[PDB]
């Protein structure tokens, strides 16, 4: 005759870089040199002192619930 | 005649660097010397002092319910 | 002619690098010569001092819940 | 006090689909149903019913020669 | 006193598909359903009935020669 | 006092499918299902009823000569 379905419940995802302390995270010195070279087809290329990537592609959820009351 | 389901529960991901410290993590010093190279065919090349990634395609949750009551 | 499912629970996952202090993890100088080579072939190449990586595909959780009560 | 270096030489590269007959390569029937798809980074695609190709980045030559006459 | 270097030499190359034939090399019938399907990174695909490649990024010569006389 | 050096060389390479006959070589029937998946990772697939490679990389030569006359 009665029904209460309570639901209080929490559904967290937390993800990629959080709560850190990086204190001095230095990128050192690169050097890059280069003579007579070919490339006779696609090419391609990244230089760098410092690179820092959160990506996080994931960190979804889904929460998915269902009732009936039947005669 | 009478229910009372009760969720008080907690789902949780935490994925990825976190509460992390990373105190002085210098890169250090990078030389590329090349000389009269050839490519003939598709290259991809990454040259860098320090590099840091948190990824995560993963951390994902699902919370998934049902009730019925049938006379 | 009375229930009451309580769930209390908790479900957690922590991953990837968490907590950690890193303290002078300093990279080692790097150096690279390279004479007169041919790549008639796919290349693909990675050069650095320091590289700091979490993945983490996984991390995830699945929580499924029923009930049915039935005359 | 003479000479008289001939060179009459033939230097030759032939490189990819040459000389050929083809007679009725046909391509066939293709199809490519799809559904509720999430694609949450980077892609690319091809679809076809025939694909022909030559590349050839390569079939180069290169001819070098030297003299000298010294008292 | 006197010299006479002769070269009547030929240097050759033939590389990919070559003088053939190819009767009714038919590709066939292909079918691709999907459903429902998360990519969360990079994808790449490629679906054909028939595909046909020379690729050839070898097939190069070099010819190289030298002489001298000296009193 | 004198000399005639004489090259009546050939120097060849015949790499890759040449001078056959392929006849008929029909691709069979190709029929892909796939449900529910899921990618959180880098894919690359290929779905195909006939694919004809020639592929070398290779297939070069190298011809090298010198001569002197010396007093």
């Amino acid at each position: 005759i009665v029904y209460k379905p309570v639901d209080l419940s929490k559904v967290t995802s937390k993800c990629g870089s959080l709560g850190n302390i990086h204190h001095k995270p230095g990128g050192g010195q690169v050097e890059v040199k280069s003579e007579k070279l070919d490339f006779k087809d696609r090419v391609q290329s990244k230089i760098g002192s410092l690179d820092n990537i959160t990506h996080v592609p994931g960190g979804g959820n889904k929460k998915i619930e269902t009732h009936k009351l039947t005669f």
